């Protein structure tokens, strides 16, 4: 019936379908009675799995929440939200990316083709031609959402596509860049067994005509800490582990390790084995990916060293002579070798570093709890290096001659995470996807409404609570929570306590998002609550000072540039600005250089915590929908004006319809007028005309119709 179907409020399923008899059967047989208000009105038949939710007759919460659910119960987990895209992760393989798929996907306008990443891809490329413009796909979600998965389909996508018409090509090279950072920048964490723990935007070259010329990678801040440091419920970086599988034997003869994981301190405080993952095909996969990106055995034997000599590194025990002397050089002398070092002289800088005395030297005394750090500090520093110098060699390869005009940019952030410590580099992470968030709130909410005024279009503007700023300037303005770590770690006689009491000072009570911890039983101690777009964190503020600083045994360092391992040299070759300051500096230069492109906005939603394909936790996705403001960008379309064409290109194309109504402007008017329309469905700009939602489509469709 027309009103017997509803939408009834639900304390344990955030809404449930209901018959009205307001009294109304529930969907689940259960006979409740509720306030008139609370009832929402179903959807008709024919909106049933609905390709694009702007689409549908009736607006709300539980309408947008059960056409998703709808969808991805028949293995639909792409659908249209007016200008962009929600995507619910799968957990399962599905026969949805083929390259009969990519290739039937080419040139199909949006309304041509089922919801699809593929689509999002396609028409950026479309855009980029048509406006002569930048395009940028933005990708956005929790840790775990699908944001990786995601933003490898867009390369796959455009390296098929380029097809049709190092050792590889660019196109496989592009496709195999992602593998090999993947082992050594991805690791299982609770949420994610392939957790992305950098951020990287993927630029993709085009020349004037279309043809893909050229790819460049910037990442942004790795996990170091993850190197040498484990939570219970996760491992280290993927390649540890790959390594040890022994697929590749001659890898541990020459990197003189034992097969069992466990054997590694740095590597083995959590978990060792992922059933999600074979170490052993992976390990194949990396090394095949270097191969194709055309690194040399040299240039992929110091990387593997590198990485050896790290795990001996942990190894390396010490005792008191307070000051340290080492406990058995054993491995101490495995890790100098593989890294091209003498091990005495790495021990007596370890020990004891020099302080210069002008053009003289004298050393400095460390106790074993000082070079434990410095110990582990070098091999994190190492590693962040060998990261950067991996990703730059990707660089040089893809850098091709090649003439460029235009690119495509692809942003895979590390994704939106509470986990039951969260520190410095939860912080790190979170304040990206806060940025992100707003990013898509100013373009969406504020951008779109000032081009309504820009072009005298008669508009009322509308207050979609999409804001972030108040706890975007809590993190990073002046006094915010970064702008006190960085001062702090300037003072030499600054504690975690004092950068703990600064914080307190300056923000409880006074800034709304920072709270005290809610700390509850038997989890770790936190300092102070942090309200952000998808949650409040508790964050643990202690050693954030040497996280900031990251200071090293210089001496050390000296030795390292010394290395007879060309890689090792190189690495510290420049080595002589705190953490937080450059991530804000690279965060800002990153969004200034999106605020030069056209985007696309593609939201992915997890759909349970036990990776369940198919599963909806209704309160955890429902969360997600409100905290993206995705009911608020389908009411933008719906009560704006999405679609805007330029008096001269909708003559162009358009005139056609009506040849008799031909002025660029006065034409419009005419040919408009003319036509069988909702005169309320389009109205004139400056230079556009304004096309509220749907009515381009018709105009489409009539201009296919001769
Ligand atoms: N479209 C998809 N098809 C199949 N599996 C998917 C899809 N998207 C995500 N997944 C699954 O989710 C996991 C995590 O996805 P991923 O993109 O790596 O997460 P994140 O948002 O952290 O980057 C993948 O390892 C895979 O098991
Ligand atoms: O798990 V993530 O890839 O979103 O960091
Ligand atoms: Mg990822």
């Amino acid at each position: 019936d027309l009103k017997k179907d509803v939408f009834v409020p639900d304390d344990k399923e955030e809404f449930v379908k209901a018959t009205i008899l307001v009294t109304a059967e529930t969907e689940h047989g259960k006979t409740v009675t509720v306030k008139e208000d609370q009832v929402l009105q179903q959807n008709p038949p024919k909106f049933d799995k609905i390709e694009d939710m702007a689409m549908l007759t009736f607006l709300h919460e539980p309408a947008v929440l059960y056409n998703l659910k709808e969808r991805y119960a028949s293995w639909m987990i792409y659908t249209y939200s007016g200008l962009f895209c929600v995507t619910i992760n799968p957990y399962k393989w599905l026969p949805v990316y083929n390259a009969e798929v990519v290739a039937a996907y080419r040139g199909k306008k949006r309304s041509e083709a089922p919801p699809h990443i593929f689509s999002i891809s396609d028409n950026a490329y479309q855009y980029m031609l048509t406006d002569r413009e930048n395009q940028s796909i933005l990708i956005t979600g929790e840790s775990g959402a699908g944001k990786t998965v995601n933003t490898k389909r867009v390369i796959q996508y455009f390296a098929v596509i380029a097809a049709i018409g190092g050792k590889g090509t660019l196109e496989d090279q592009i496709i195999q860049a992602n593998p090999a950072l993947e082992a050594f920048g991805n690791a299982k964490t609770v949420r994610n067994d392939n957790s992305s723990r950098f951020g990287k935007f993927i630029r993709i070259h085009f020349g004037a005509t279309g043809k893909l010329a050229s790819a460049d990678i910037e990442t942004y801040l790795l996990e170091k800490s993850r190197v040498i440091f484990q939570l219970k419920a996760e491992r280290d970086y993927h390649i540890f582990y790959q390594i040890l599988s022994n697929k590749k034997p001659e890898l541990l003869d020459m990197l003189l390790i034992t097969n069992n994981p466990y054997d590694y301190a740095f590597i083995s405080q959590g978990e060792t084995t992922v059933a999600s993952i074979d170490d052993a095909e992976e390990l194949m996969a990396t090394d095949n990916a270097f191969d194709v990106l055309g690194f040399t055995t040299e240039e992929k034997n110091s990387m593997y060293k590198l990485t050896g000599a790290i795990m001996h590194f942990g190894n390396m025990k010490f005792k008191l002579k307070e000051q340290a002397e080492p406990d058995g050089t054993e491995e101490a002398d495995k890790s100098a070798y593989l890294m091209g070092l003498n091990s005495a002289d790495l021990l007596k800088g370890l020990c004891h570093p020099r302080v210069k005395v002008g053009n003289e030297y004298v050393t400095k005394g460390q106790n074993v709890q000082q070079v434990v750090y410095a110990k582990g500090a070098l091999a994190k520093a190492v590693y962040e290096r060998m990261f950067n110098w991996m990703v730059t060699r990707i660089n040089a390869t893809l850098e091709t001659k090649q003439p460029r005009q235009y690119f495509i940019g692809v942003l895979d952030i590390a994704g939106f995470e509470i986990f039951d410590f969260n520190s410095f580099e939860q912080l790190c992470i979170n304040f990206t996807n806060e940025k992100l968030q707003q990013f898509f709130n100013h373009h969406m909410f504020v951008l779109e409404q000032e081009e309504y005024k820009k072009e005298g279009i008669e508009w009322e503007f509308i207050d979609f609570g999409m804001d972030l700023q108040a706890c975007i300037d809590l993190i990073e303005k002046p006094m915010g929570i970064m702008s006190i770590l960085e001062e702090e770690c300037m003072f030499p006689k600054a504690t975690d306590m004092t950068f703990k009491a600064k914080l307190f000072d300056n923000h409880l009570g006074k800034s709304s998002n920072f709270q005290k911890p809610r700390n509850i039983k038997g989890k770790p101690e936190a300092h102070f609550s942090l309200i952000h777009y998808a949650g409040t964190v508790d964050y643990n503020i202690i050693g954030w000072l040497q996280k900031n600083k990251d200071p090293l045994n210089e001496t050390v360092v000296d030795l390292y540039k010394k290395s007879s391992l060309k890689m090792l040299s190189s690495l510290f070759a420049n080595y002589a600005q705190t953490v937080s300051a450059l991530h804000r500096e690279n965060l800002n230069k990153l969004m200034t250089n999106l605020r030069s492109t056209h985007p696309h906005f593609v939201r992915c939603i997890i759909p349970n915590e036990t990776k369940s394909p198919g599963v909806i936790d209704n309160p955890l996705v429902m969360h997600q929908l409100r905290c993206n403001g995705v009911l608020e960008g389908i009411r933008i379309c719906r009560k704006g004006f999405p679609n805007r064409i330029l008096y001269g290109d909708f003559r162009q194309r358009y005139r056609i319809l009506n040849p008799a109504a031909i002025d660029s402007r006065k034409g419009a008017e005419k040919l408009l007028g003319s036509l069988d329309i909702d005169h309320n469905q389009y109205k004139f700009g400056h230079t556009k005309v304004f096309f509220k939602a749907g009515l381009l489509g018709l105009l489409e469709e009539m201009r296919d119709e001769r």
